[PDB]
């Protein structure tokens, strides 16, 4: 809907402020009037446009950076499947910080939800996803600010609508601990 404006960069901002000169404001965030945008669907993964309540969208990803994220922020992926039981210990367990490469080419560390912003509710990118494991050279990776996803094993870039970070538990061994590790799609 929203001009020139990709989907998968978009949120619900029902929720934000509507200001006086007709933009709105939306967690301390100002989105320009002129980029959002009312919205009666919401793509699939097989792309098509599925009903939905009349909501108003934003597309913030464009005015703040964005962090493609399969589920909301407290749950933890499961083997492809969104879970929300994580407990107090867990949640006090898992690194939030994911490392960003910026324009100049530069690596910065920067927390998954207060430097950037969590978008939640994007479609999944594929039924039956496979996580990625950077600590392997095959599973090597690099995530921009602008949200443009590159694997490094077969040099394949990915747009948001082909992936999605998320807390996942691995396995030091004989220990357990939990990072954010994107996941890509074996087929679509």
């Amino acid at each position: 809907d929203i001009l020139e404006c990709d989907y998968f960069d978009t949120v619900d901002i029902s929720a934000a402020q509507k200001l006086q000169n007709g933009s709105y404001l939306f967690e301390g965030l100002l989105v320009p009037a002129i980029l959002t945008g009312e919205y009666d669907f919401r793509i699939l993964p097989d792309d098509s446009k599925q009903k939905v309540a009349r909501h108003i969208r934003g597309c913030v990803c464009k005015l703040k950076p964005c962090v493609r994220f399969c589920c909301p922020h407290d749950h933890i992926m499961d083997n492809g499947v969104c879970y929300d039981n994580m407990s107090d210990e867990e949640l006090a367990e898992l690194d939030p910080f994911l490392n960003v490469t910026l324009d100049d080419g530069s690596v910065s560390r920067r927390h998954f939800k207060n430097e950037l912003i969590v978008q939640w509710d994007l479609p999944m990118p594929c039924d039956g996803m496979f996580y990625l494991d950077n600590r392997e050279e095959q599973d090597k990776y690099t995530l921009f600010e602008n949200g443009t996803f590159f694997r490094h094993f077969d040099r394949v870039t990915l747009r948001k609508r082909e992936y999605c970070l998320q807390h996942l538990t691995f396995a030091d061994g004989n220990a357990t601990s939990i990072r954010i590790a994107p996941h890509n799609c074996l087929i679509v």
